[PDB]
C-alpha cells in the first residue's frame, strides 16, 4: 500500500508521470500565487505521490489505491489522459498574472510582494522594470539585476564542484578540521539547480570560532574579488528549545553570489570567461549536524511529510536543529542520518530517493 507521506516512499529522478506532474506543479504554483494555501497543498501532494510511481498512468485505472488524488486532482488527470494536455494548466501558463509573477521573482531578491506591486504598476517586462526611472530597488534586487542572465541559467555539476572545491579551500584555511558537505538537489542526484548550498561543521571550533568562520571566508573572497554578493543571518538556533510545531528559527547562514572562473571548471566544454553562482553556506553546531544534513538535503515536500509523520504518527517534533519526544519527554541524539529515521521507525530513505 503507497503511504500518504513522502518520506515512506522512495521518489527516484526517473519520473514516469512528467506529464501529470508538470501541469500539477503548475497549478500548485499558481495556488501559491493566488494564496490558497489549501488548494496548493492539494496538488503538491497529488504531484508527490505521482512522482513516486514505477510506471506511467495510461488509464484512471491505474490511479486506483493511490492516495493523495482527490476528485479535483483526478479531473486533471483525466483531461491528460484524453489529449496529453491539461486545458487548466494551458491556461494559467496564459494567465497575465502568472506570467508576471514567474518572471519577476525569477529575479534574486524579488518576492510575492514585490512581484504584485511592480504588476498593480502595469509593469509585464523586466526591461521595463530594470529602465524605470522612479522604481527603487534593495541591493539584493541590483544583484539580482546585474547578474541575471547567469542566475537564470542552471548551474551544473561541473560548475557545483568548482564552487565545492572554492569553499573547501576558504573554509580549511580557517578551520582544518572543517567537514563541508553539498546539500539541496545535487546531494539528491540532480543534474542542475539554481544554486549550490553547502553544510559546514567542525568538531573541535569553539562557539566564537563557529561565529566567525562565515565572516572570515566572506572576507577572504571579497579581498579576492569573487564576493559578489554576501548577506549573513546570525543564528537564532536555541540549544535547549523545543524543535517547532518556522523559518524564524536557524542555523547561521549565508546568502551569496561567487565569481566562478571558468578555468576551475572541469567539464567537456568563450565570453567573459566566469560565471555567477548562487551559493547558500549553513554552520551548524558538531552534535547536530545529522539534523541539519537531513533538513538541507529536501526535498521540500520529503521535509514537509518527515515533519507531518513525526508530530502525528510518532508525538515527535523535528526541525533542524533537533528531534524531541513528546513522550519520553526527552531529545533524540544522532550521529547519522540514519538514527533520525530509526529513531522515527522509518525505513532508511537514500538521498537520491528523497525527490518527492
Ligand atoms: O522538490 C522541491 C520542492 C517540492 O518537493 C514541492 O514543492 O512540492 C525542490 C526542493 C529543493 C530545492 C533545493 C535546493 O536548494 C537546491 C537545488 C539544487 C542544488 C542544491 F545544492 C540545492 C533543495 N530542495
Amino acid at each position: 500500500k503507497i503511504s500518504q507521506y513522502a518520506c515512506q516512499r522512495r521518489t527516484t529522478l526517473n519520473n514516469y508521470n512528467q506529464l501529470f506532474t508538470d501541469a500539477l506543479d503548475i497549478l500548485a504554483e499558481n495556488d501559491e500565487l493566488r494564496e490558497n494555501e489549501g488548494s496548493c497543498l492539494a496538488f503538491m501532494r497529488a504531484s508527490s505521490v505521482l512522482k513516486s510511481l514505477p510506471f506511467p498512468i495510461t488509464s484512471m485505472k491505474d490511479t486506483e489505491g493511490i492516495p493523495c488524488l482527490g476528485d479535483k486532482v483526478k479531473s486533471i488527470i483525466e483531461g491528460i489522459i484524453e489529449d496529453g494536455e491539461s486545458s487548466e494548466a494551458k491556461a494559467v501558463l496564459n494567465d497575465e498574472r502568472y506570467k508576471s509573477f514567474k518572471l519577476f521573482t525569477s529575479v534574486f531578491g524579488v518576492g510575492l510582494k514585490t512581484a504584485e506591486k511592480w504588476f498593480r504598476m502595469g509593469f509585464r517586462t523586466l526591461s521595463k522594470i530594470q529602465s524605470d526611472k522612479s522604481l527603487r530597488f534593495t541591493q539584493m534586487q541590483k544583484a539580482g539585476f546585474l547578474y541575471y542572465e547567469d542566475l537564470v541559467s542552471c548551474v551544473n555539476r561541473p560548475e557545483a564542484e568548482a564552487v565545492s572545491m572554492l569553499v573547501k579551500e576558504a573554509v580549511v584555511t580557517f578551520l582544518p578540521d572543517a567537514l563541508v558537505t553539498m546539500t539541496g538537489g545535487f546531494r539528491r542526484g540532480k543534474m542542475t539547480g539554481h544554486d549550490v548550498d553547502f553544510l559546514i561543521t567542525s568538531p573541535e571550533a569553539t562557539e566564537d570560532e563557529e561565529q566567525q568562520l562565515l565572516h572570515k571566508v566572506t572576507d577572504f573572497w571579497k579581498q579576492q574579488g569573487l564576493l559578489l554578493y554576501c548577506d549573513i543571518l546570525e543564528s537564532t538556533f536555541e540549544k535547549f528549545k523545543q524543535p517547532s510545531r518556522d523559518a524564524l528559527d536557524h542555523f547561521q547562514k549565508c546568502f551569496l553570489i561567487l565569481k566562478l572562473d571558468h578555468g576551475r571548471v572541469h567539464s567537456e566544454k568563450e565570453g567573459k570567461g566566469w560565471k555567477a553562482i548562487r551559493v547558500d553556506l549553513v554552520m551548524c553546531p558538531y552534535d547536530r549536524r545529522a539534523f541539519a544534513l537531513l533538513g538541507w538535503t529536501g526535498s521540500r515536500q520529503f521535509e514537509r511529510d518527515l515533519r507531518r509523520y513525526a508530530t502525528h504518527e510518532r508525538k515527535m517534533m523535528l526541525d533542524n536543529h533537533a528531534l524531541y519526544d513528546r513522550t519520553k519527554r526527552v531529545f533524540l541524539e544522532a550521529e547519522s542520518e540514519e538514527e533520525i529515521f530509526a529513531h522515527l521507525g522509518l525505513d532508511y530513505i537514500e538521498p537520491w530517493e528523497r525527490n518527492a
